[PDB]
RNA sequence: GGCCUGUGUGCAGGUGGUGCAUGGCUGUCGUCAGCUCGUGUCGUGAGAUGUUGGGUUAAGUCCCGCAACGAGCGCAACCCUUGU
């Protein structure tokens, strides 16, 4: 199954790799060819993997489960947390709390609280404390909001996580794979392919192929989550 | 029965000992800013992380970074006096 056309993906600078010092060697069965210093990624084992991953993000939404959007570089930070909240999954976009998912019971707290100062924001209540706290407590919330945004909706935990770039967002596929969930990924040619279990090959650097590929999945959501 | 006088019987009474058996109270490092815990992670383990780095402060005071996220006892505040 494929949505998007392998020219789409040829004009969109999906198949722009790292430099060739940086190279994972594990990735020579992706790497199809070096030009300029640059490795170059196959496209039809990305668009059989694109099919694999496809049935199983479809399959998984369509049991009634949730896929976790990973991003922290500035590429892939806008853009998946427009499609996460257009969509309706849980993002991560700023910065990755270590322990967010192995240890929830400790962070949902975090959560609550954030809950319970929205809440007393509705209420009105501002000159009934200090002028200094209630900016402390402004600042508080800045904090909280921009650190949770799509674990706020949540609630009861993932069921399977796509992460951009796994070589930055190390700490996620560790917690995940501790965990026992799947890892969905796009992996350049400086990622290890074995630490994921669902792998699309792609470029994470580019603005341009992050957005098409992080929206095609999103896409998948949609089309899954429709069908149940 | 209240009351003491007696003879005894228990017994009282000990500023007698051990602060190297103790409780309680107090000095001291020092009113110095530090000391820890929960869950998570790393290590076979003792343990580490957080509490490290940059800046700032009277201060582990606070901000920004970070496999950590929070919390407690401390700092500050609430109390009295003095200045309008």
């Amino acid at each position: 199954m494929a949505v998007v056309t392998m020219k789409q993906l040829l004009d969109s600078g999906a198949h722009f790799g790292h430099q060739t010092r940086r190279w994972n060697p594990k990735m020579k069965r992706f790497i199809f060819t070096d030009r300029n210093g640059i490795y170059i990624i196959d496209l039809q084992q990305t668009l059989t993997y694109i099919d694999k991953a496809y049935e199983f993000v479809k399959e998984t939404v369509a049991h009634g489960g949730t896929v976790l959007f990973v991003g922290t570089k500035k590429q892939a930070q806008e853009s998946i947390a427009e499609e996460a909240t257009r969509v309706g999954m849980p993002y991560v976009n700023q910065r990755w709390l270590g322990g967010m998912l192995t240890n929830f019971s400790t962070v949902h707290k975090r959560l609550q609280r954030l809950k319970e100062l929205e809440a007393m924001e509705q209420t009105g209540g501002f000159e009934g404390r200090t002028k200094k706290e209630i900016l402390m407590l402004t600042r508080e919330k800045n904090k909280l909001e921009r650190s949770l945004g799509g674990i706020r909706d949540m609630q009861k935990v993932p069921s399977a996580v796509w992460v951009v770039d796994t070589n930055k967002e190390h700490i996620a596929v560790g917690e995940a794979r501790k965990l026992g969930i799947p890892v969905i990924a796009i992996l350049d040619t400086n990622c290890d392919p074995d630490v994921v279990d669902y792998p699309i090959p792609g470029n994470d650097d580019a603005i341009r192929s992050a957005a098409l590929l992080t929206k095609v999945i999103a896409s998948a959501v949609a089309e899954g989550l429709q069908a149940r």
